[PDB]
């Protein structure tokens, strides 16, 4: 018992990280439990108390001391015990809630009103399984989903959450790769980060939510997830996990930390562990470093670095289940590269600029490589309309120009170098875009 109760201060809880971090066995729950509670009382002085902290303790105990022994003699888990674990967790959960609410991804919300987010039944349950001595049971985390890896001579995997609207149960299946015709972002081609205990202790700092509503954040637990993220930085634990760096460096963005690096160094680092460790399979971290850029008007940059998401995205097959990448790209494409031209065509540069508009179609290549042969497309009529917009605010003689240079050779898809094929109308491009 070495928690100084009440604890009602950020120090006092960066405090317990602290100590908690130093250990082989980092206590999942107990830290997950802390943090939520900030962080509901600060997205409404919040104050824990011992009783209350001990209650919530108690509770989650409990659930497990009822149907689960501790696994006395250090066995590996099994199928059988994770699956069961998942379904302790799923059995718990109220019925008529918002799975998509924030807010609800810690063991505070599961234990005080039986809510959690998808992400945050995948964390209970390895926290669980620590709780009851299985410690070959860790986190695997993609950039859009979550699962668990278990086992000690022979490494296995099964699934315990749901994903999107959670039409398929597959709760204790493999994740296996395979369905050979497809591969899916949110299985990352097997380059999904996987959990140490601290990395796993990470990933809850990393999840942590400060919005109060969509103009105004919780400005102590923004600090507090920003100070958390410093700590496992300095310690080692986060060198590995490319979100958890790049979440550091939108924080640093907004409010920068005397003595460290720039935010952009941060975000470039997070591409580099990408790189490095995971086959360059990760799409957020240029999503993350083109988004600065773009805050910044670094224009250049930004379509660079989307350009490179788009990429990213090519070397996988689009489904539904894509989503969350889905609208950033929409985004990018319908929004943002609109916005750049618009502020570009408003001086009289980047419009004339056959290296820019080079740029801007290797953005579209590369999210047309992603919805190839898929059943479902990508590239609707809404973005072939703003695809002919953009196109048609750069002159003439920069769209001719890219046609006669080395760059026209560069495009990959079939429907971008079918396109380029159009150029010397709106009509026959916005049909083509959409084929």
């Amino acid at each position: 018992k070495s928690i100084p109760f009440p604890l009602k201060d950020i120090k006092s809880v960066v405090e317990v990280f602290r100590q908690e971090l130093r250990n082989d066995q980092p206590n999942l729950a107990q830290l997950s439990i802390v943090l939520g509670f900030f962080e509901s009382a600060s997205t409404m002085t919040p104050s824990l108390d011992e009783e209350t902290f001990d209650a919530l303790h108690c509770k989650f105990m409990a659930l497990l001391q009822r149907d689960f022994t501790f696994n006395a003699g250090g066995l590996p888990a099994t199928r059988e015990i994770v699956k069961n674990v998942a379904d302790l967790v799923w059995g718990c959960l109220a019925k008529s809630y918002f799975k998509d609410r924030p807010h609800i991804q810690n063991l505070y919300s599961f234990l005080t009103g039986n809510r959690l987010d998808c992400f945050g039944v995948a964390f209970a349950v390895v926290a669980m399984c620590q709780a009851l001595g299985y410690n070959d049971v860790h986190l695997a985390l993609s950039e859009d989903h979550a699962w668990v890896v278990f086992g000690k001579d022979k490494i296995e995997t099964a699934e315990v959450t749901w994903h999107g609207k959670g039409n398929e149960d597959k709760r204790g299946k493999p994740v296996i790769y395979q369905d050979d015709d497809r591969c899916s972002w949110l299985y990352l081609n097997g380059n999904a980060v996987h959990c140490t205990r601290h990395m796993e202790v990470a990933s809850i700092i990393s999840s942590i939510n400060p919005n109060i509503n969509h103009t105004t954040d919780s400005i102590q637990l923004s600090q507090l997830q920003q100070e958390l993220l410093w700590l496992l930085y300095d310690m080692g634990h986060i060198k590995t996990y490319p979100m958890a760096i790049a979440n550091l460096g939108d924080l640093e963005e907004i409010s920068p930390t005397p003595g460290r690096p720039p935010a952009e160094e941060l975000f470039k680092e997070a591409i580099t562990v990408a790189k490095r460790e995971y086959s360059d399979h990760h799409i957020y971290p240029y999503t993350y470093l083109g988004g600065y850029y773009y805050r910044k008007k670094k224009y250049y940059e930004a379509i660079a670095s989307w350009v490179d998401a788009g990429y990213v995205a090519g070397k996988y097959n689009y489904s539904k289940d894509d989503e969350e990448m889905y609208k950033e790209f929409h985004e990018i494409a319908n929004d943002l590269i609109p916005n750049i031209l618009k502020d570009a065509v408003a001086k009289a540069n980047l419009t004339s600029d056959p290296k820019f508009f080079a740029l801007v179609l290797q953005f579209y290549d590369g999210i047309c490589l992603w919805e190839e042969g898929s059943p479902t497309p990508v590239l609707h009529a809404d973005w072939a309309k703003k695809l002919v917009q953009s196109i048609g605010k750069f002159a003439p003689e920069c769209r001719s120009a890219f046609n006669a240079n080395t760059d026209t050779l560069s495009l990959r898809s079939a429907k971008m170098r079918e396109m380029k094929n159009l150029i010397t109308n709106t009509s026959a491009m916005k049909l083509q875009l959409t084929a």
